């Protein structure tokens, strides 16, 4: 219960613990109350090709900006979220997060008009140069082509670390991936939820 509360997931980049960060960098403003993220890794979040995964975005070149925002915020809550641990799965990671439903669909909204040529980003990249290429014969095409639905693109984007759930906004039962920092932080409550409930 109280094991699952207020923890940072073993991966690579993560604090040991989370703690107030006195600055982090602009999209990731919202956690730095309580954070899991370093300033660095706020910081290499929002560089072109972020070095935390070696991953590019820029795939099919048409990339647009308040699509790459979305991702960015993807990034920060993968990083700096302290309410990630009811869904924390074995060194770990965390398997289908309940993202609200305008999370996911402003996101596919916003990205709508950019190109990717997979569908499932978890693998099957031409890896040579140090970041993905494009495999053989992946037609580039609209993301609304490879992820007809919301659903789709917050699943597979991110290798079912999130969930699109059918629960929406202030519901209780779901997380946001950002947040406006005046407000203070809705995921608190639902991972506080999740915990007493034994699942
Ligand atoms: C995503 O890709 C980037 C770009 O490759 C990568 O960052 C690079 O990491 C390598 C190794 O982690 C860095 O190389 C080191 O550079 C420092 C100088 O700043 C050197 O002192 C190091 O030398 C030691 O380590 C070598 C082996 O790595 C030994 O062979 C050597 O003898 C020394 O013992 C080393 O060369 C490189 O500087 C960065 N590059 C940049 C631009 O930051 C990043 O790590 C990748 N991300 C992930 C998550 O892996
Ligand atoms: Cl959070």
């Amino acid at each position: 219960g109280d094991e699952l509360l207020n923890i940072c997931m073993n991966a690579k980049h993560h604090k040991r613990v989370p703690s107030p960060e006195d600055k982090l960098y602009e999209e990731c403003i919202p956690w730095k109350d309580n954070a899991c993220c370093t300033l660095t890794t706020s910081w290499e979040a929002h560089l072109d090709v972020s070095p935390l995964y070696n991953f590019s975005l820029f795939h099919c070149g048409l990339l647009m900006p308040g699509c790459r925002k979305h991702f960015i915020q993807a990034i920060c809550f993968y990083e700096c979220s302290p309410n990630l641990g009811p869904w924390i799965q074995p060194g770990e990671r965390v398997v289908n997060v309940p993202l609200c439903q305008e999370d996911c669909e402003e996101w596919w909204e916003d990205c709508r008009m950019s190109y990717t040529c997979k569908s499932n980003w978890r693998g099957g990249w031409d890896w040579s140069q140090g970041k993905n290429r494009c495999p053989k014969g992946a037609q580039c095409l609209p993301f609304s082509h490879y992820f007809p639905t919301p659903a789709d693109l917050c699943e597979k984007t991110w290798s079912n670390s999130f969930k699109a759930s059918p629960e929406r906004r202030n519901s209780g039962r779901c997380l946001q991936k950002w947040f406006e920092p005046a407000q203070g932080n809705p995921n608190v409550a639902v991972a506080r939820l999740f915990a007493s409930e034994f699942l």
